[PDB]
């Protein structure tokens, strides 16, 4: 988060605010809503109160405008420039214009003016643009299925007005960090000749000559894959690579998902009732054989016909000897199988059957 | 359109080109299509030649770059800036550096290649930004469902190097002018307080306080809706609105398409295998019918039942007298209809059955 120079901040913490004017792209309560809506998220998590008005000044009015509407700073038309505000002041201070030009849109389309009014608020209260890919805060529209603030949004705001509003002290999503060493896996795919890690919102991808890891949204990279995956695997020869939660899994083919594909893991794989959702799973292209993994239980998988190998909820212990009782995400590179269990991995030769190296997690993220 | 300042145009027409690197987003092939189908569009009306190479210089280097990669223009990360060229010249000049912390995509997702590709290389060739919505060269990235040269891109770049590349002179969409007086339209519907017209991959909106028309695509209002619409008409108190396009039709309420709606207009209304597509048509909200117009012919319908009122197919020159023919467009505002017919309106008086006044078409375009 990056609080604005000269930190301005509002000394009273309940402010008026009012909609100047409406947008014909959407009805009144539809943007009566986005705004409050907007408002709604930095009260949740700081002081701040806010009522809405119908006449006269408040300290945030809201307008929608257009090209040069007289303040140094003109739109652009269609697209680009969305929207701006103005620091805690009087006057302008707290003033938010929305560029009329746009689409405004109450869905994924483009310009949800939610979204947007979500970013140029936190302006108005007095922050600035974070460089976290995942802060509203940031400075390019990435809309990703909800608008919600993450971690850094809100402390930056509590570092202007401090805590509260649900004493019960609000937590916002953490975007990963990459060097942090007490950071561990969702699920982990090799994919193509570089690694995909996943954790919650984000996937962390990296290896084949990266200068670092590249952080950014599960749902900027594929269209269906969920949040919060449980495993990822690949299948190289079928160009596939396959996303699990909960007892359903997609299936993708380069850039999208194959027909009609979030599907059944009990239908399509063959699993007890028992098996509300698995843990991680590797296609080991030697053998030609998946192995899934379900708390301590190790299934073998014909991947080429669909035949769960014979019986197989076998013990983990007995299986991949030395590991452990549950695997966090795992995956096949340069022969060996690399199995992950909270901040610690293990080298594992499938031939001999024995853990060669133990290494941190973030030992491929150019730590 | 607009040409660069100094007028840098490449001295040969024949160029080399070459991509330095790949993007991991997409296979090589993929990137290798986007790029020639970029460059395939300057040449057909051009007299521009490329040949792509693989070592050494070439005269368009092209490179998949991020963040400050030298040369006084660092990028910024997933979103916003996507990707920027150079002008005609020798070292960096006619070279491209597109974002790598962009998603690079195959199709309407965020961040098609082709899409990007096609625009920096008109700078590459010596063009700048058009003022034109329509325009590949305009600033923002606006992505419709394809990627074709309008009328505009073609004459900048005729204006530098001369016609030709299709010796049957290629044509390109022209972006609607909305005083030129030769202008007609396609469809019209007035549409919550406002008139809707449509002309192409355009929409013309106007009137309830507008300092002037806004012109933009039909795919950023709206999902569905097919370019080339023949009629669209309202129906107010279901706040709902129709498109049709030869024998299909989409209903829309607020911003979106009602459930599996591209429908048939033989099927929902009643027509004749005949009647292979519309003209215009018109929901009169006094009596309750809404008039389709087909050649020479209205249709009544019953909209509160699909009752076809009987029989039907008869003279618009005995229903609504003085008009023609036939119709491009027609809505019913302030109670009376207004017909279209090329560059020519007639106000009818829908009670005393006879025309009020001739306007020109774009009377409402504050013109
Ligand atoms: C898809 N478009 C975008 O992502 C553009 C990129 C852009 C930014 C600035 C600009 O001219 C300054 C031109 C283009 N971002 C914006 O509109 C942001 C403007 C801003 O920071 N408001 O406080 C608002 C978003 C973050 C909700
Ligand atoms: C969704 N994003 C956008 O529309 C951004 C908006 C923007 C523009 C400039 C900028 O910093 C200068 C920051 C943001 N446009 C771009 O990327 C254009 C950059 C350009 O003109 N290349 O020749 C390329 C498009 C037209 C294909
Ligand atoms: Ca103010
Ligand atoms: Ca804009
Ligand atoms: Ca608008
Ligand atoms: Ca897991
Ligand atoms: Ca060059
Ligand atoms: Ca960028
Ligand atoms: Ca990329
Ligand atoms: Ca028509
Ligand atoms: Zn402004
Ligand atoms: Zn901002
Ligand atoms: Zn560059
Ligand atoms: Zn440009």
């Amino acid at each position: 988060f990056v609080l604005t120079p000269g930190n301005p901040r509002w000394e009273n913490t309940h402010l008026t605010y009012r909609i100047e004017n409406y947008t014909p792209d959407l009805s009144r309560e539809d943007v009566d809503r986005a705004i409050e809506k907007a408002f709604q998220l930095w009260s949740n998590v700081s002081p701040l109160t806010f009522t809405k008005v119908s006449e006269g000044q408040a300290d945030i009015m809201i307008s929608f405008v257009r090209g040069d509407h007289r303040d140094n700073s003109p739109f652009d038309g269609p697209g680009g420039n969305l929207a701006h505000a103005f620091q805690p002041g009087p006057g302008i201070g707290g003033d938010a214009h929305f560029d009329e030009d746009e689409r405004w849109t109450k869905n994924f389309r483009d310009y949800n003016l939610y979204r947007v009014a979500a970013h140029e608020l936190g302006h108005s209260l007095g922050l600035s643009h974070s460089t976290d890919i995942g802060a509203l805060m940031y400075p390019n529209y990435i809309y990703t299925g909800d608008v919600q603030l993450s971690q850094d949004d809100i402390d930056g705001i509590q570092a202007i007005y401090g805590p509260s509003e649900n004493p019960v002290q609000p937590s916002g999503p953490q975007t990963p960090q990459v060097c942090d060493s007490k950071l561990t896996f969702d699920a982990i795919t090799t994919l193509r000749g570089e690694l995909m890690f996943f954790k919650d919102r984000f996937y962390m991808r990296t290896n084949s000559f990266y200068p670092e890891v590249e952080l950014n949204f599960i749902s900027v990279f594929w269209p269906q894959v969920p949040n919060g995956l449980q495993a990822a695997y690949e299948i190289a020869d079928r160009d596939e690579v396959r996303f699990f939660k909960g007892n359903k899994y997609w299936a993708v083919r380069g850039q999208d998902v194959l027909y009609g594909y979030p599907k059944d893991i009990h239908r399509s794989f063959g699993f007890p009732s028992t098996v509300k959702n698995i843990d991680a799973a590797v296609f080991e292209e030697d053998t030609g054989k998946t192995y899934f993994f379900v708390a301590h239980e190790c299934w073998r998988y014909d991947e080429y016909k669909q035949s769960m190998d014979t019986g197989y909820p076998k013990m983990i212990a007995e299986e991949f000897p030395g590991i452990g009782n549950k695997v966090d995400a795992v995956f096949q590179k340069d022969g060996f199988l690399y199995f992950f269990h909270g901040t610690r991995q293990y080298q594992f030769d499938f031939k001999t059957k024995r853990i060669l190296t133990l290494q941190k997690a973030n030992s491929w993220f150019n730590c």
